[PDB]
């Protein structure tokens, strides 16, 4: 592809457990900021009931690990890594800003996720039940944090 | 609510209302007004004529273009643009231009015809012009 400006159609953030929170989108845009090394911001717009929880992760400057999807909502996720840089309150729906970096999924995720996870101490059925979920989300890997 | 749209047909129009439709792949447009930017459009094409976009860029010339929107079920929105940037790449380029969207004004059709009657035509050109001018739309000489 060779476009640097993207219509985002899905957007979803997900958790150590691979769990994904997926918000209704408004409306989405993402730009790749190669100009700088800057690299790629994400607007959308969505409704005023999140307005706390992205307040917070602004505040804290949390790491969100976010997909999103491009152009046509049945496409693959894109991998994100990001943070809330601005925060716009409307009547009914906010507007935020994330600064984005890619990231392809490594190799042997499967592998390293069933790893975690035994290391973790889980076993039969729950292990099972979040190899499968985490298969799909795909969290950040617990030697990737700090 | 919604700022970001699909752009599925790129054409632009001389002014003879001449119609050059150039094939997509891939375009997107952005409602900007709230800045005060009118529209911002990047779409991807064939680099074959990077010659002829290069020369808009360089003379900022003012183009005439028809932005069909989401489905190619609607009618093309109306733009007034230049070309802010080129990237190239191997077969295709990526074309980036500032828009101010128009409606058409009023007595078009009357407006057309007196152009046509005082550039000179007259029976089978009148009509031939008169019909494909009708269906492109072009900016008039009063400009």
């Amino acid at each position: 592809s060779h476009m640097k400006t993207f219509k985002a159609v899905r957007f979803q953030i997900v958790n150590e457990h691979g769990r994904i929170i997926e918000y209704e989108l408004e409306d989405g845009v993402i730009i790749n900021k190669e100009e700088s090394g800057t690299g790629w911001l994400l607007e959308i717009v969505i409704s005023n009931e999140h307005y706390e929880t992205f307040k917070e992760y602004q505040d804290n400057e949390q790491l969100l690990d976010i997909r999103v999807v491009i152009t046509r909502p049945a496409n693959d996720p894109a991998l994100f890594e990001s943070t809330v840089k601005s925060i716009k309150n409307f009547k009914t729906t906010m507007s935020i800003v994330f600064e984005c970096h890619i990231y392809t999924l490594r190799q042997q995720y499967a592998e390293s996720l069933l790893e975690q996870l035994i290391d973790d101490g889980l076993s039969g059925e729950e292990l099972k039940k979040s190899f499968n979920r985490m298969m799909q989300s795909k969290p950040k890997l617990k030697d990737e944090k700090l």
